[PDB]
């Protein structure tokens, strides 16, 4: 067997070698490509990148905060986890226009998408307790009832509530996928930042399908990731040059440490990652 | 240059090889892989697929339907396409509890979704103007206006409409690109029935395209096919591997005969398929 992240390395030979110029929001400046698929198996290894290190905290205690249903950024911050405070920040709101809400109401996002969708979003703290649709138990169930199912989809992207986000999701939908007794995971993420975006959003959806797995009785499948716009940032070229030099480490292993039946029970403490040696950056 | 088709019939060589046994809804009866990306240029050729005959006449008729908004089944058999007839039929209604509904309504299917995502269905007749937010003009706007947009995104699955509607999907969601004046769009198929209904899927989001591009004064570039649950019916294992005999003739072309302003004002007298020659069956 050939390793699973030289798919990614692969990935960003391409990019470098076919990819065209094309620019974001703010005029930066990318070299892009549309339209890319890796398959990363996570049978008894987990995908986190090796020729780099990946903020695995990051990657757990956002997922739970997206569990939970949470969609305010301080909730996640006093986990020590940033990479949303920005986009609820106390200017940053009102420079979309969202002048009424508080410091950190990132409006309708993922974590409200997944368990409530369809619901009116009223502010951060408000309870949508049954409110909605909840796709994420929706998917649960339907693996434990109908494995065979084709419409396992739980769906992020709602075009009504686009104009009330920070930002749309990069991650439009993921479907998952039960055959012999192994879960597997799609996901479809519109937009890819393959220097620092993309390893932390294979880490994020391989552990979504461990907890699923571990829930459901299965065991992990293959995690496939797809990409719309796979682009990437031209200040990145050459860090991302001598990366690609380097030789990827065996994987490291996601263990769960108790049995754990329902899903928002998970917590920080019951999953540890083992022989993980990354390179330095 | 390497022909197009090679791709299709490469991912049935695959399935028959390496896929497993997987049922549906009704027992029976497939071929499984989970996990599937081809890329279909648009550049002076149309992906019509050649290895056997495609039915155009449908794949034209059935996308001017969904850009009617419609979703009464019987406004396309009209028009010599009985492809949803049966899935609007007066016995295949009471067999999903919609005793009270008429025959030929689909429910909120793709005509609806594309042009009044979120609104409140009723039936197949009332008229849903300035409800729901039209996904089909939203595209052709923010192309005109901001190619370089990441979230150019037309998205029928909507968790909310799944229940009143009869057949969610297969086609849960497609996202536009432009790039150097050329307009891209990748497909996220739920699932594909490949020896049937994937070639007919093809053909009908590369029409798609062409339509959009035409619209927006584009030259159309790539058509990148993704899949879910792609799969094989048992019962077309043997008329596939005679099929997987064959060399594919070069893709036929796509005539646009005159200048469309609007996409709504499209006919199906306005295309001409040419060089077109596909083996029989």
């Amino acid at each position: 067997p050939p390793h699973g992240e030289l798919q990614y390395l692969g990935q960003i030979q391409h990019i470098l070698r076919c990819g065209v110029r094309k620019d974001d929001r703010t005029g930066t400046g990318t070299l892009s490509v549309f339209g890319m698929q890796a398959r990363y198996s996570l049978r008894d290894e987990f995908p986190l990148l090796t020729t780099k290190r990946v903020f695995w905290k990051g990657v757990l205690e956002e997922l739970l905060w997206f569990i939970k249903g949470s969609t305010n950024a301080k909730e996640l911050s006093s986990k020590g986890v940033k990479i949303w405070d920005a986009n609820g920040s106390r200017d940053f709101l009102d420079s979309l226009g969202f002048s009424t809400r508080e410091e950190g109401d990132l409006g309708p996002v993922y974590g409200f998408q997944w368990r409530h969708f369809g619901a009116e979003y009223r502010d951060m703290e408000s309870d949508y307790s049954g409110q909605g649709v909840d796709q994420l138990q929706r998917v649960i169930d339907t693996i434990k009832t109908n494995p065979d199912d084709r419409r396992i989809i739980m769906c992020a992207w709602n075009p009504r509530d686009l104009p009330l986000m920070a930002l749309p999701p990069c991650h439009a939908l993921c479907q998952f996928y039960v055959v012999n007794s192994e879960l597997s995971c799609q996901l479809y993420q519109r937009s890819g930042d393959m220097g620092l975006g993309v390893p932390f959003n294979i880490a994020s959806y391989a552990l979504l399908t461990y907890m699923i797995a571990h829930i459901t009785g299965l065991k992990p499948g293959d995690f496939i990731h797809t990409l719309g716009d796979a682009h990437i940032y031209l200040n990145h070229i050459e860090p991302l040059k001598i990366q690609l030099q380097r030789e990827p480490r065996p994987f490291p292993k996601l263990r769960i440490l108790r049995k754990v039946e329902k899903i928002d029970d998970f917590k920080a403490e019951d999953f540890q990652i083992e022989g993980y040696n990354p390179h330095p950056t």
